């Protein structure tokens, strides 16, 4: 550390298992992320069965912003130790941090002038994206992201073949299960749900074929789901085994 | 290109990533196929909740035939550049193209003189087989077809063993779940649906055993389904990994 | 063929792809087995909706016995060409043949003097075991039998661990889902069905947990089902790949 | 055996396939373990449909205490033949032995002074943990325990990644399926049940999405369940095959 504090605090940020301040910072950031997400889960769950976010959610507000505050300041700390400050901002981790921290300020701006319920649930949904801040803490998430980036073509073919099979089988089932007495196959988009439930070997029973023609193609769909889905599964797993092993 | 335009346009057809006209033709064919299938999906989805194919389906007609028209002319182009014209027609891709383009003309001939609903749904089902025209655009579908052709014996054994197990377990369940109060196991063909749902580990709950004898054999069927199905799954996937890798 | 017809007809029986009489015998035996099983399936499927086995089942009788007759005589032929006649009888294929042919004669003896319905459904269940007579025709069935015999210890451990996990999870679910309003977990044996449905990732929805304690252990059971079942799955498949490849 | 009886009876305990006294002790303990767990299952299955534990449980209590007494005395014999008696107690095998016999003695103390139903079912739940005493008899269970310990990090990542996906998908599903007419997605913890069932490709149909937004994310959850769960499955199986093979 022959120069200013930037590099000697960045080495603590980049390597949290060294020194003692880095470990404390790592633990406190992890604890704050965990407590924030647990608080969100808890607040999601007499005149009525009022949830824990109407009579409460004063402290659940302050607590939340406290966590957010910490995130902001630590992000500022990560802006005070980056030789590649602009490139660091362009990095995926900085993007995840910004996506995690923006909802609170966006909601504050929205509630400063007027208030609408259209972005309320949207912002609350985006608020859970602070789970992904555990990527720094856990190596497994980084390995999973690396594998998903590596086999990008395999996921593309997975999506393309899945959409193709879904369209084909939904069309077949809709045209084979249209004249039933009480049929839920009102359209091909309404048969997309049944096709994706059957292909993944999930099964729900809400939408089932009630015709001989629809049962024959309702069982081939299940077999074709195994064939289509299980082609890119090994390559994702093999990449995970290869990348994780090569890091050792 | 020392000779006529046939070979110099076939090199563009066979290789769409070369030149600039070939890329435009490839993109326009892909876009037309996609818009045709999306139009079919959309048209499949006050006096009544009238779908988008009764008040509409004038433009949905013309649009459709426009796509069909393009297919026809491009097929004619593929007939103007094939040194193996007859052999090219005998190829699988040409068969797929004719299967995709025939429904429209067949329906026109049928509606020219009288009209019946027997072939209406059949032709509408056949119309979605222009999805398979994406085989030229996507290498993954070609690899999948090559693998399915290569491991033809394993698929045959899959079908044979699946039919054998289905027959055995359907007979056992029908004769074990026949005397129930309100039983849907009226016959072995009526137990084929339950057997194929249970073997594929899908589960629907519409048809479940309600007897101790039927529950014992209704759980062995689920385990036997995993054993039977998972034998040819690796060989299909291994061939896909081998063929795709050997192309690189 | 320097000696009597026994060996020169056994070489046709053992090798059905040689000569021309052996191929005809192989095809006729396969056709008779297939028509017998199809006849059983069909006969299993106004005053009432009478099945095809009450107004019918005279020709369905004669047809059936005809098939049985053929089996008997061909078995006699296999007794006229075996140098190891006693050892051949001790073979698994001969046991399968006797198991397939006995039901008819046993039923004839039973119906000769009095008649009971206790053994009626049992004999009809045993009647489908002529499906296994396709082992001679299909090499895949023989390979599957060889693999199942080879990894006998792995199937034993599969059964033991499956029973252990089923007992543990059924006890936990019964004692966690006992005090519900309308609970189908009346006893530990009654929770065996739910446990085996959940472990195999099948799902039916007839028996589901309705308590927080029962839901936590109702989801661990599903994960533990994947772990237990997927341990002997590769070894069965790997043996199938190894044995089938080594035959080539 | 140049010294006292401790070692010459310990070799029978550690190696039950040697001599003849060890084999008798090996089978007699397994029979009493088997009959104990069967009795626990059986006891759970006019004024009312009284189970077999109220009119009975005068012979069952004697039967149960007979098994426990054998378990205790054989544990004491293992304490009279262990050179590492203090270390042997700390072993995992001895821990299971104490856990198997503790509920019976704790229950006797509990019922001596007053009686409560809070620990009545809790002690009965612990009573099935004598199933794990089969680890000595079965080599597969010992290997299964070794492989779960070997890949402890992979299971640690499985729990962390699964909690990651469960929380992320439940939050999306809860907010997308909240304004339905009769929705069971009352809260994120109430949506944890749906997520874990969907991810494991199980399917129950009690909780299903009824909105277009909830169906899109209700199908990605099923695909993401396969991706997350199938990462540590091969390493558990590969370790099991490797450890089992290296034992031979």
């Amino acid at each position: 550390p022959t120069m200013t504090a930037r590099q000697r605090v960045w080495r603590a940020f980049e390597n949290p298992h060294t020194s003692t301040m880095a470990l404390v910072f790592y633990y406190v950031t992890g604890f704050f992320i965990a407590v924030s997400v647990i608080a969100n889960v808890v607040e999601t769950v007499h005149i009525k069965e009022l949830p824990c976010g109407e009579r409460y959610a004063v402290a659940f507000f302050c607590l939340d912003t406290a966590c957010v505050m910490i995130f902001t300041v630590e992000y500022l700390l990560r802006l005070a130790a980056a030789p590649s400050r602009y490139r660091f901002v362009r990095s995926v981790m900085s993007i995840i941090d910004v996506v995690a921290i923006l909802p609170y300020y966006i909601g504050l701006v929205m509630t400063d002038n007027e208030d609408v319920s259209g972005a309320f649930v949207t912002l609350r949904v985006f608020r859970v994206f602070r789970i992904f801040k555990f990527s720094r803490h856990s190596q497994g998430l980084r390995i999973l992201g690396y594998t998903l980036k590596s086999c990008a073509s395999e996921l593309g073919f997975l999506l393309f073949s899945l959409t193709m099979a879904i369209i084909i089988f939904a069309t077949v089932m809709f045209y084979a299960e249209k004249g039933s007495s009480a049929s839920k196959f009102t359209s091909i988009p309404a048969a997309f749900w049944y096709t994706i439930v059957t292909m993944t070997t999930l099964g729900y029973g809400d939408m089932v074929p009630k015709t001989i023609a629809g049962k024959i193609f309702g069982s081939i769909c299940s077999l074709s789901g195994v064939l289509v889905i299980a082609l890119p599964v090994p390559v994702i797993v093999s990449n995970f085994s290869r990348i994780y092993h090569q890091n050792q």
